[PDB]
């Protein structure tokens, strides 16, 4: 026959044989005569407002669509489980990994940053892939890229960085010379610049590229003792990449490619894995570490900073419902449940504000009550009220105010941050010139051969070339500046396309 | 002690030994340390960003309240059952009336009509009487008045009668001119002006005050026969209203005297009922009624058509939570199931699209999965997708096109609406010079005595003085028209304020 | 260089010599001073709260995103003058087409129907051509299509219309199952499936297409004479197509195709023109045309009725801001100014009220005050007031109800509707068996070729191939149904894929 | 006559003899005809869908109510202006009080703090008394008290103070154990508890009361120096506070009574002022204090920290609409311009956030747009775009990111803020054990006589009298402790009640 993707309603009708389909309602819940003919006054009469139906139907419809995420607005998702395999509860206390073999839920997205819901799959671009895992200690979101990096050390960038890499304000066109324009300005970026225009540029769908969290978080034990932490989980299936031929056809021939394959794989019971390291940095390494140990831009080397196993992360349900299970899905960085937690990170420290501030706004002030963004392996009780389309008993009479002598929550001690010292000028600190090439420089070294160099490049300017020449002269000097080969290696593209 | 409204949170935790609190969370459900102190660099230092507790419980509070009621924005709600006590099967098909002896399900708000939502309780003012039954044809919300008529045939001219019930676009006051303005100069108004201002302007609390259909419904039997009606629910606690005086003092002394009251009442054991009783209007009675039948500043005479029981309506479990089970209730008119359908009543007509319209405003798109808005004793299947805080699993992978191949639900024949004949032009017909005072006139010798003649009298002017004289001389003049010494008994008193 | 698109940034600088950039400003006005780094304690310390200038950007930032439209989301537009060059006075007493060489100003979206916002342009879809004017009797919106038919004859079928054109409430992915399924089930609907997948099922961009009301109107002159009509814009640039090989190319290497011509005609002074043209029909040669005159699924042949040249719609402005004055630009059927009024066209009367009922949700409730969406050419006096995002005066301090003796703004008699006469019973009338195939058979024998009539099968079974057997099996009855050769051509084809 | 509140529609139309009223139309700018009558069939038929007036006029009305203020909900505003009469530039270098004479526009909005808009102006409760500036360097916002003190000194407590002051989240009652448990069990309240059981409980109306800033600000002079502030704008009036007797009969009598006062000052032309004073301490007096100077509930004593002349606050402009002027207003205390700036207070920094916060939700994302809250008399030029019901021309064309090299908007570095020093460990310090008595030992002193004494207990115990005898018993206890007359006066009425 065909793909399961296919199959679907198919599949839906097979499995009821205890059919006789159910009475088609209005939303009250009222029984439906006549649904393919609206009420008039003859045959060839007016519409009446009686038509109740009508309306009612009609008035969902022009309600359907809520606004699509700011960035990474196109993508799949899918339900499976993380569990322990090595414990690490030396280093963190968080239910999660409190006992080898434990199994707790978890919910994943995938998409890609820049294009709109309609784009294609198939697009060079970063890579979301993230995790929702529903501990004991209420949800803790792990909102990863596929990359172990980013483009800017400075969240107050963050607006223009994406502004750039969308639509022209005037024209809504892609325009090559913001692209270019912010990139070579800020050279901070160079690193990631260079991941992207590499193979590893597009993924061969979502199961054939690793994930990272990127950041650095800070793991804290029984006893209130802190390290600094790198999470990385590998991809079980394997590294493939799409060539950019491959890529281009796909773009057209299937715009849904990477969500196809996803929903294929798991329905024929071809479950992707993962598997979860950590790398781990005292705090005192943290004060030696010849770079900025919380920036973005930078990776900690292995040979330094060897990874630990942790555990598995299996990928075995799909959706029934894409609008209600993944279009609705919340993931807010600021979901650490005791035992993670946040380090001084800039763009971490954003993302602490930024998701749940956008959540609020598209989804609407309660969306953790939507089903899949539910806490619903914990108990949530607290002093908040009220809000629009609030969904649960609210809580029913339970005291409101805190403190309070009745017997309502209370505070858990155990659960207070990490005692922690900071002595500084409340001042805004450049960082524009913290070591933008070094790691930029070995990248392209010894992590890539020569074809992956040659290739590198070719991708490079074939973008490139479409800024003004002003933008290409700037780009290069920094590209010149990791490696001077990196840059007449480009300079000669350009010039055959100039 | 004190009255039970009181000793709520005693109670609420007095019914909790199998107490030791609950774990106080964020909204994700992860455990708190400290709720009463913000997170800070040093004990007199900034307010980290860090601080995502303060954030989550802020950003909570800050988003609380949703828009108020346009109209009837002040109430007080409450649970209990409507019960067949007489079998109207020859007039109805409907589920609800199906057999002596049947209990659905029922809610109710109480509500005054012109106060936002800290007014007082305690006003001369209409008073909503809402009734939301759950049926197997899912739900039927009778949205009635404790008045049998009201202000106005024409839909058009509601906003205007509201905004001047309200108060001025510059000075926030209520206005004289206004109430008086729009009255005097609309005199179908006269009919319900009358009603209100006598000693049922102000009933004593909402246990002693009758619910009124108001609107002529039509009723169609099994055998598609059908006829007209209008719903009466007499209290059986008795007519009783509070004098201007009593009211005065209340209005300061204890805003929320109706809340109190329902709330107390239920809480002892007292609870109120209300018989249902209906007036029938054969299709032919209505060809000759001296009126029009469908005429909302009209009363069918209790001699022509007298008064038939259908069932009970009780009073007997409060609310757990109000801002959820009361201030979250949606009652749209246009929810009839099976056998209850709307008459040409134009009043009528216009509520068939306001309530939805005005409930996808305040509440959401999908308000009607608020669990206290939901049809739960039937079940909803149908083609609407999406939408906003969608809470349900929106209906799985099901066919969402109609018709199709695959088993997705189906329109049932037996719901088909009833075949009525209307002949003639589209436009605009005036009803303005419908008769405006019959009715009024008798109302005003027969049905109210000497006392209240001289009562009625003297609360209208003590309202009406605060006009500008063109106003009261238009509306004497009003008055004049419905009986000479009406009008008179008017002016006298307005003579000697003035 | 290269193309105007591509160069606005350069332009827009260019522009300003009397440079010395504005002060960057909160949007409270208050200048920052340093936009480029957060506030923190020490340069690796945490993100001060306080900062507000992070959360003033980041906050609006999360929030740049509104709805897209539940139907025909991806568009361009562009700001042009309609001028008057033949009267019609006879006809219509309409202020935009009183006097030979009248210029009223226009806006004009074009947009394809399916994809949501990020796909591409020249996929094979019908075409909207919106049309806004901004007469002197308020905004008079045009909402027409590229196609003078659709699919299907009662709006009460369009949610199910277009829940099947998208894509799979499981999957996300379009489904042909689907598409094939509804079809097939509906024959109305070969009409403009036929229509659909000719040459002209993609045009050569947006200046290379026809624009049809589609529906049936009705224009009332001077004396109160009515008659029915249905406009026709043609391109005065010609019809051009492109190929399906050269827009599988274009929907990879340029999704923005459209969008980018478009802007750079009107750039560089090439101006696309359309002649706006008006068939007439009497109330006489509608009760005996053959066919129901208000069924959008028919055609009023041009021998029987001639084509009367109304007046030309030139685009001569691109947009500054497409955000602002495209995206945001509502288009409602039901703005029609005094001479232009609907007909009893079932698919036009749900237009009526779902356009606003939309833009209400998406936009907002006072999004006629959307500077694009203004009636600005005329002067809006009602009793509306108040509302979320109210950004006018409000009207002042003017009494906000109707009547009043206070000269608030009045009706206007010369503004009644037209009076027609309906009779019949209030019911719900099939229409799926009025006729399917005669207009549709012609089509395909006479208005259509050789080369085409090969081309529109193959096209066709190119993507019914897709569907399951049983489906493929009844699309070709309802093919053969039309004409036996169209029938088999395909099956021939659909044999060979198969 | 009359007072000019109710002379308002007489006056409006006084105001035109250059009548004849405007042509009522629809909000697309059609005219109307009829608007007293909707569209039928037939005098007595049913209400047709092609009522675009009636469903226009409707679909508004349904959408005019905004969610009201989360506290503050009730109030007055009004227009004015700012002047400078002595200088302090040594300072502050903000413009605003920049050279002795200078003139800035202000907006006021005077309100109370729990009840919800239709609740009474004349009640015990603090005072809402806020002051827009719409200052060259952007708006300046002081969202001021009537009272230099708070009930609280950690914002984390503030939703939970809130939730206790209004109603029971079952009963929706006022509930004396819910404000008296709170209190009570948080005595650092005390200090405004006194304050507000005083006759400073309820003003004689918005005119005769002081303002305060109640927070500490940050003072910046042209050379980098730093000093912390104090704001007080006196009555120029007088105090004048209405008995508990008078109050009583004016919440009946006249709820608005407060906006009728305001409304009829100004217009009368009766323009109230306030004098604008400033306490300053220096950055050591701030390391000495024997308190925290950044503590809400603590006042600086003037022997110590004698006040300082700045300009004066002169109120002469009524709105010309409510809606749009005073229910819209958004004040920010984060609209800080160069030169003020906010110190550690845990209150204060709280508000840093909260306030903008609920104005996205309440007015909408770009609430800044909203005329009166417009920064009218600066430029705003940044990089923020989009977002929903976006008004301006959004900017037009300019470069939407930065840093870029096309003349965008640029920063302004002498808008830095000041640099300063933080030295600790980020942790939750308590702050419910600081000094909780002195203060207000010596309030009760030598602030207050003895009949005020007398009175401030009787209103205390008045209110107390209904909370249960334990609640009843830690109160007196915290009372108590402030001087044991305080304590046994109120224990001695509490017997007598009890
Ligand atoms: C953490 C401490 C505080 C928090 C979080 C807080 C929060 C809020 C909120 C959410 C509103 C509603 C605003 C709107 O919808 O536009 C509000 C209004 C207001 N607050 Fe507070 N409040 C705090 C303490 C105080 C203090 C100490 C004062 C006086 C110094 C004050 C003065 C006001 C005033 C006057 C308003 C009314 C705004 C208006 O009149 O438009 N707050 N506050």
């Amino acid at each position: 026959n065909r793909d399961p993707a296919s199959d679907q309603m198919k599949h839906w009708k097979e499995q009821r044989a205890a059919q006789k389909p159910d009475v088609l309602t209005t939303g009250g819940g009222n029984p439906v005569g006549d649904k393919l003919n609206s009420l008039t006054v003859g045959p060839r009469g007016p519409l009446l407002v009686q038509d109740v139906v009508f309306t009612d139907e009609m008035a969902h419809f022009d309600r359907e669509r809520i606004p699509e995420r700011v960035v990474h607005a196109k993508g799949a998702g899918a339900f499976g489980y993380f569990e322990v395999t090595h414990d690490i509860t030396r280093y963190s206390k968080a239910k999660v990994f409190e006992h080898i073999g434990k199994r707790t839920p978890i919910a994943v997205r995938f998409s890609t940053v820049a294009g709109e819901s309609g784009s294609a799959d198939t697009v060079r671009d970063p890579r979301g892939f993230a995790v929702k895992f529903y501990t004991e200690d209420g949800n803790w979101d792990l909102v990863g890229n596929n990359t172990p990096i980013f483009f800017i050390r400075d969240a107050l960038l963050f607006p223009s960085f994406i502004h750039s890499q969308k639509r022209n304000p005037q024209t809504h066109l892609k325009d090559p010379d913001m692209v270019w324009d912010f990139w070579s300005l800020r050279p901070e970026s160079l690193h990631q610049v260079s991941f992207l225009f590499s193979d590893r540029g597009i993924p061969d769908g979502h199961r054939h590229m690793d994930g990272y969290g990127s950041h650095t978080f800070k793991l804290v034990n029984a006893d209130g003792e802190a390290v600094y932490c790198k999470f990385h989980y590998k991809t079980d299936q394997g590294i493939k990449n799409l060539s950019v031929e491959d890529a281009a056809r796909l773009a057209h021939e299937d715009p849904d490619y990477g969500l196809r394959d996803l929903f294929n794989a798991i329905a024929t019971g071809n479950y992707p894995s993962w598997t979860l390291y950590i790398q781990v940095m005292t705090f005192s390494e943290a004060e030696i570490f010849p770079f900025n140990p919380f920036d973005l831009t930078k990776v900690w080397p292995h040979g330094d900073y060897p990874l630990i196993p942790v555990g598995k992360l299996v990928l075995n349900r799909n959706p029934v419902n894409y609008f209600a299970e993944v279009e609705q899905l919340a993931f807010d960085p600021s979901n650490m449940p005791p035992g993670i937690e946040p380090s001084p990170d800039k763009m971490l420290q954003g993302r602490l504000f930024a998701y749940p501030d956008t959540h609020r706004h598209r989804l609407g002030p309660n969306y953790l009550q939507i089903p899949v963004n539910c806490p619903y392996r914990a108990r949530v009780a607290n002093y908040q009220r009220d809000g629009p389309m609030c969904m649960m008993d609210n809580q029913g009479g339970a005291p409101n105010y805190y403190p309070n002598s009745f017997s309502a929550p209370e505070h858990q001690p155990s659960a207070l941050e990490h005692r922690t010292h900071f002595s500084g000028d409340v001042q805004r600190f450049n960082s524009a010139n913290d070591d933008n090439v070094t790691q930029v420089r070995t990248f392209y070294l010894k992590v890539l051969n020569e074809e992956q160099r040659k290739r590198l490049c070719e991708n490079i300017a074939g973008h490139l070339k479409d800024a003004q020449l002003f933008i290409q002269k700037k780009a290069v000097k920094n590209f010149s500046d990791v490696h001077p080969e990196y840059g007449s290696r480009i300079q000669a593209l350009l010039d055959k396309y100039n």
